[PDB]
């Protein structure tokens, strides 16, 4: 079957298990895909939406490891645009109402976020084996 | 060029980049490899080695999202022998003296560890931003 351009974008804080079944739901959504994954700028994130340990390249150096992505864009817009999803000739945009316009336009497709596998809830359980008294 | 069985193995506790590079390494050996993975089992690795967060299964489960890992023993052997060599047909054990024995076979290739990057280092960054006075 024909090829479908799938995007996604997010921080890739602390990579972790997450992540990598959100991107592995997007790159599956159909047959043939390429997934594009965007990857936020320090700066944006960290003014808009908080805080964040590793910077931009040590971020996108990690996702180029997962087996899903198949192409990075690094850093990608903070806000999507119709012109963006032009240029790269995007067919869905994979999230998880400022998509409204995604809506509309036929371009969007839901993923899931897990809940419980992300890498601060693992630091959580190594402080679990430290009784409070 | 002929296909050339690479194999290594590890804990792979909170995957991180270090793992990563390292696993890429190990598929990097030769032009054409298939890099399987041993992942070592819990009871096993708390015994003779340390601590570890993740169970197995997800450490089992986090691993098969990397683009390098071909196939995955999981749980793997804590000592590696000849005949686990011959029934998987390793040509190469990848590792970063118990290794004797596979050099003396020329079945032996180093790997490096990468320092800073692992996911305790990361939650020390976080932990920097409150000072101690």
């Amino acid at each position: 079957s024909k090829n479908v351009v799938i995007y996604a974008d997010g921080v890739y804080d602390m990579l972790h298990l997450g992540h990598m079944k959100q991107l592995e739901q997007a790159k599956k959504l159909f047959e043939n895909t390429t997934l594009i994954v965007g990857v936020t700028s320090d700066n944006e994130t960290k003014l808009f939406k908080g805080q964040v340990v590793q910077t931009l390249e040590e971020r996108t150096e990690t996702l180029k490891h997962i087996r899903w992505v198949d192409e990075i864009i690094s850093p990608c817009p903070w806000v999507v645009t119709p012109e963006f999803l032009e240029k790269y000739k995007i067919d869905y945009v994979a999230h998880d109402d400022i998509y409204a316009w995604l809506k509309r336009a036929g371009k969007f497709k839901a993923t899931q976020r897990t809940e419980g596998v992300s890498t601060t809830d693992l630091i959580v359980r190594i402080l679990k084996n430290y009784e409070d008294y």
